């Protein structure tokens, strides 16, 4: 149990430290909230913090870890945006009491050994060309949940596939934590917040509005059915300069092995130059 | 809201994972230390030595989980002073079927993982589940299935689980035959030959003063003196089942087929 100073930012690197502090806090009555991040915080991460802060008597733990296990690919890992000085400044400004910034050796001292194997959802959509990506993410999430043992854990809905697989993890391994999904924070034109928006030049930043415009078009077109919703989104993506579409798909909300009913999720992934952007929205089909 | 009924000092049986989760949490909060003894199949004396080990921790409450007479076994647990039996159905354990699972590391592909290549995935996935449902302070396994025990310690380390893994020395028949549900099927000639497994290993552990080669050849000799004993492997490893270091502590493992039954044994070895 290292020093805990309430009402300021305590930073721990050692998993044993954050674990002992967390358990200490839980035993004295505070509910522990966890917000997993990979750093490069934007207003989207701040919204997760602010959701966690609203839980009465919460202490909020933000983890910052760029997880080598979920990455490809030669250069993807090294190219990840890292800005930890601006990261800790914002958390201090939001009143966060705990930041957990582990080293790679402390998370993976034996290298990759026991891992989480996701269900078949991890091979679809984002997982199609990146077969071990979601095993890497579910493995780090499980370890975070075990080190921190929060009551609730918060994720954005922007990476909706990820959030769904995380729900499966929690359910399938009987984890005793409530998973809270927070609606995607957007730029004023509709662009979903993402660490990788900084890679759009001014022309690409202009075209990028097409994704959220396509999804909202579809969500309104959907009174007329699935075909009309998809055709609306496709038309908007087509009218946009150098948007290259990787997929546009409408699925049940659990994304599972079941057909679409009245409520669905429309997901899109597109490339602007070298930058791959994702977005998604709730869709109600027909009568609703 | 309400915690399920629990009556201290008696045998309380729950089939619902949420029920045992709630009661275990209530128990931990009033002070007791929760010990978990997982079992499967009909109860044998190896499982009972796990219970007795668990029962000796002061302030413990002992949880025995059971995967498939059932009332005779429950009466044994009652006679051992166990206060909780967790007896879930497959549907309760897998309400969404097989979905997210544990993938063991490369150890699972060696030794027993050769004939049964996904067996350890199943075992680690169900132990992980049992651990999250019960959240024990200590969890108890026999040393008998030593490869399983090592895999579970890796699971606990790699997934940062809070629990102490306690391995309990293997209960043996009076001639040394390691306890196993399979022993009941051996005919007299197989039962007699099966002593060669433990006799080999203990000869090896004593030959070990003369070095690792002497220890291996002693075991191989004892195995070669038994008829009808088809040896699958005889392997000397370090205690974590990596390569045996030139001296220090180790484990010697054997598996063999006698007729239709596969038997396994292992033992601590100290080189030199
Ligand atoms: C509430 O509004 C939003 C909007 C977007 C968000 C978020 C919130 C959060 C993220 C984000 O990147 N989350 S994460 O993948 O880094 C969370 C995470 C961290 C570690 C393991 C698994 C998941 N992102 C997306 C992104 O930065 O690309
Ligand atoms: C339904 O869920 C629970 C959970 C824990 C419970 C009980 C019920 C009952 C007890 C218990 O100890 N009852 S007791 O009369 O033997 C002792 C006792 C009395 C008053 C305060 C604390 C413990 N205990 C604590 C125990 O068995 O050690
Ligand atoms: C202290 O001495 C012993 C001796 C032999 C033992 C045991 C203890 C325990 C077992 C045993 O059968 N363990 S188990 O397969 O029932 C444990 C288990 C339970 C549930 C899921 C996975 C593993 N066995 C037999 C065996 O491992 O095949």
């Amino acid at each position: 149990i290292p020093a805990f100073h309430p009402g300021e930012l305590n930073v721990y690197s050692a998993p044993g430290d954050v674990a002992d502090v967390s358990r200490a806090l839980r035993l004295t009555g505070r509910r522990v909230m966890l917000v997993p991040t990979m750093g490069a915080l934007h207003e989207g991460h701040l919204a997760l913090v602010r959701a966690a802060k609203r839980v009465p008597g919460s202490v909020v733990v933000v983890s910052i870890f760029v997880n080598p296990m979920q990455f490809g690919a030669g250069g993807d890992l090294d190219a990840y945006p890292r800005t930890p000085d601006d990261d800790l400044a914002q958390l201090r400004a939001e009143g966060v009491e705990i930041a957990f910034t582990p080293t790679t050796a402390a998370m993976y001292p034996d290298g990759l050994r026991t891992t989480v194997q996701p269900g078949p959802l991890a091979a679809e959509l984002e997982g199609g060309p990146r077969p071990t990506h979601f095993a890497g993410v579910l493995t780090v999430v499980l370890k975070l949940l075990q080190i921190v043992r929060p009551d609730r854990v918060f994720f954005g809905e922007k990476d909706y596939q990820q959030l769904v697989l995380i729900r499966q993890l929690v359910a399938d391994f009987n984890l005793d934590v409530a998973v809270v999904g927070v609606p995607t924070v957007r730029e004023a034109d509709g662009l979903a917040m993402s660490s990788r928006n900084r890679y759009l030049d001014p022309a690409q930043r202009a075209a990028a509005v097409a994704l959220s415009a396509a999804l909202t078009a579809a969500a309104h077109a959907a009174t007329a059915g699935a075909q009309a919703a998809l055709d609306a989104a496709r038309a908007v993506l087509d009218a946009a300069p150098g948007v290259a579409v990787d997929y546009l798909e409408l699925r049940d909300i659990g994304l599972g092995p079941m057909p679409l009913n009245g409520s669905g999720r429309l997901l899109v992934a597109a490339r602007l130059g070298t930058t791959r952007l994702l977005d998604n929205i709730a869709i109600e089909i027909g009568t609703f």
